[PDB]
């Protein structure tokens, strides 16, 4: 059946994504920041990219952003004047570099009203992370189930403790490529096509890496899965629980099947292997720890039980208690 299931999933829904409110709050940032940077570079753009961009945020969500430049002016140079801007402005955080890429993360915001905690990453030429966005947004406006289903596994992960990169788990980012694997290669018949091999594709070809994709969404026939919400979250925990096979397979949007091996890829860290789908170098589950792999694995297994259990009624909300 799943309908109590899908029921309770429009609830919880309801309650973790983001208000218009607190939306509406980080548009006026993203304009605060723009004056600020119009001061500095005129020619600059700053834009937004992830789940705020996408549409798949939950509630207190951080802000990403991009500054876009003439790539013959150096990024530091403009990186450090439009830091010290920003702190004569209120806003509290840090300026650094990782090898030749400079970063903003802001902490604060002690005078322009968006919060004592306001968070904000400001990278430089980031374009790859702007492509990443444009296909998750498409893929978010092709299926209205996409984002509820999103945002409902992002936060079973973090109450799980399995969305911590830095602690040997899974970003965000990784369980949205997950959710989108199963959706397009997995489930039958597909929730969605894979927009990357569509035969209408073209190539455009940003840092080295093709992320050209079918965009034109109107032309798209709709899904022929009818599955309500309830039912595509249980196959999604169910293939993961049980038939996906981490120790061989690599989750990949470049092949019609779906099918990869890490030994192909020479992708042999990779205890989690997710192919990022334009930039196919890096293996966004390179944070996962053989440790963190099992709980990952396990908590994928609790649900798929809680979810099949016959001992009525079923607690439903122990799919979000904290593990
Ligand atoms: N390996 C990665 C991870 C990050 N990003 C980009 O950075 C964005 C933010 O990543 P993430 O922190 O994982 O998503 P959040 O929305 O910030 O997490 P949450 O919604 O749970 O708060 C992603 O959408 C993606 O475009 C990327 O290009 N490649
Ligand atoms: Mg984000």
């Amino acid at each position: 059946s799943h309908k109590e299931f899908t029921k309770f999933c429009y609830e919880v829904y309801n309650e973790i994504k983001i208000s218009d409110k607190e939306f509406k709050e980080k548009r006026a940032a993203l304009d605060t920041l723009r004056l600020c940077l119009k001061r500095i570079s005129p020619d600059a753009e700053l834009v937004a990219f992830g789940s705020l961009e996408s549409g798949l945020a939950l509630k207190n969500s951080d802000m990403d952003l991009c500054v876009l430049m003439d790539s013959r002016v150096q990024s530091d140079t403009i990186a450090l004047q439009f830091y010290e801007e920003l702190i004569a402005e209120g806003f509290e955080g840090k300026f650094l570099q990782r090898a030749r890429i400079p970063i903003i993360k802001l902490t604060s915001d002690t005078k322009n009203g968006f919060g004592a905690s306001f968070q904000c990453d400001i990278g430089f030429n980031n374009r790859l992370a702007i492509h990443n966005t444009l296909l998750l947004s498409s893929y978010t406006k092709l299926d209205a189930r996409l984002k509820p289903m999103v945002l409902l596994v992002k936060h079973w992960a973090k109450r799980k403790q399995i969305n911590s990169p830095y602690f040997g788990t899974l970003s965000s980012y990784g369980y949205v490529l997950m959710v989108l694997y199963y959706l397009i290669h997995v489930i039958k018949p597909p929730v969605f096509p894979n927009l990357l091999l569509s035969p209408l594709k073209q190539e455009k070809i940003v840092d080295g890496f093709d992320v050209g994709f079918d965009d034109k969404l109107e032309d798209i026939p709709p899904s022929q899965n009818y599955s309500s919400l309830g039912s595509l979250l249980h196959g999604f925990f169910r293939f993961y629980a049980y038939k996906f096979e981490p120790r061989e397979k690599v989750v990949t949007f470049r092949r019609p099947d779906g099918y990869l091996t890490k030994q192909e890829k020479g992708w042999t860290r990779y205890i989690l292997a997710i192919e990022d789908p334009f930039e196919i170098s890096h293996n966004v589950g390179r944070t996962v720890s053989s440790s963190g792999l099992y709980r990952i694995r396990g908590e994928f297994m609790a649900a798929s039980r809680l979810l099949n259990s016959r001992s009525y009624p079923i607690p439903y909300d122990s799919l979000f208690e904290e593990a």
